[PDB]
């Protein structure tokens, strides 16, 4: 039908938009990490380097929460074992550290704690494994005292056939909302909504759901269009998901777009 | 109508597409020159550092052709002088060199010899001037002795206010002509056009159009569908409009959707 077509165009260019936002987050974790592989070749060995770009990645970036960086055990430097169990470091030494930005908005870096840890950790032992870029699932962060909802758009550092580590965009739920619950996909009207690979709320316009798992209409997230009795809208709406990749990613997320019967039949 | 906002939809998803790829070539030469914005201030003043990072990005983007940093006079290290007028360097010392890949696949420095030449040095002299992000128009470099048509992806180094040079990632017209004759927009059929800021043809599928002037009927670039006589499909066709845009450009590039009336008309 022409209707759903169109309907599932619109899908199709919202979710091409969110995915550039991703992308990008992508780009800069990737492309820094580029860079900073190319630091041991040019003979640069001093951490205070890596600081350094990390910095200026983060202050080109004012809505990232922060950049993380986990080198492989010892390649950048080869001292993993002079820094292990001195004060305010990372476990076992390992260059693995943040930047984020203070209450008065300078830049400070605090050691990666969690890299080791499954679960909060993943965002550094999921794509160490796969070696595939990655949208990690939703989980906390406490950011100068202030439990944040985000994510983390992770990018393994491969180049030569060798694995330099991963450096990752980490990225307020809330920023992303922001953008979704801007799009209108029907003359105004309608909504869309943002789900992760396992299906965990990124964001739905009510964000009491945030981050939890979806229990509605999706029938494996199809892009055949779907008629349903919506709440959000309180009529039939018709609904249609679209995947969101970034870089060499094989997993997804799922953009969907949800609009009322009444208006789309009646303007046939 | 709902025929119309379709075909709309089509063009918005397709521009879409494009505009990833060549954003993505903006992102890798803009974050290279903020990365190389910070080596000044971690004390790395070492001009071999920035040809290693330059050869990184390239080795991660086998497709391109080069990528080519140009930094301001002496921001970097402030020894511009002792490079100036030895051969092998650039114009005044600057550090102003790309990368590339030879013949045998390894990689190669050489200087920009031509970055304060109007015309060859658009490049560098437009960006630099406008500190905006730029598509540039199409033009033809000899890779190893080979004329090529390319466009250059260019992003202005900026941090914390101060202009430190420009980067640029420089692709070959083939590559995106690649792309951009692969979309089918309709049923299958059809055909995708692109057009640069001033009308050149950057790809239409009669290659011999490329770089020339665009003599067609162009509607304002608008959104808006409109019919015309069409060479390629032989057929009446319906055209639309969509801006491409890369980083912070104020300029932009345009993709036309061309299809046949017949097969809109079906439905």
């Amino acid at each position: 039908s022409l209707a759903e077509r169109y309907l599932q165009q619109i899908a199709q260019s919202e979710a091409l938009r969110i995915q550039q936002e991703l992308n990008y987050a992508r780009d800069v974790a990737h492309n820094l990490g580029q860079g900073l592989a190319a630091l041991p070749s040019a003979g640069i060995k001093d951490r205070a380097v890596v600081d350094k770009m990390m910095e200026y990645a983060l202050r080109d970036n004012p809505e990232y929460l922060s950049i993380s960086v986990i080198f492989e055990e010892n390649v950048f430097d080869g001292r993993d074992a002079e820094f292990a169990d001195q004060p305010g470091q990372a476990p076992k030494g390992r260059y693995a550290w943040f930047v984020d930005r203070d209450q008065a908005g300078n830049y400070a870096m605090h050691p990666l704690l969690s890299y080791l840890t499954p679960g909060q950790g993943d965002y550094y032992l999921l794509p160490q494994k796969s070696q595939k870029d990655t949208l990690i699932e939703p989980y906390t962060y406490a950011y100068n005292g202030v439990p944040t909802l985000l994510t983390s758009v992770a990018a393994p550092i491969v180049s030569q056939g060798k694995l330099w580590g991963v450096v990752t965009s980490d990225i307020s739920l809330a920023s992303l909302q922001q953008k979704i619950n801007q799009i209108k996909p029907w003359e105004g009207g309608g909504y869309a909504m943002l789900l992760s690979s396992a299906g965990k709320v990124i964001s739905y316009p009510d964000k009491s759901q945030t981050s939890k798992a979806w229990q509605g209409p999706t029938d494996n997230f199809t892009s055949s269009v779907v008629q349903h009795d919506d709440a959000i809208l309180g009529e039939q709406a018709l609904v249609t998901w679209q995947p969101v990749t970034i870089g060499n990613s094989t997993e997804k997320w799922y953009l969907g777009i949800v609009v009322p019967v009444s208006q789309v039949m009646a303007a046939s």
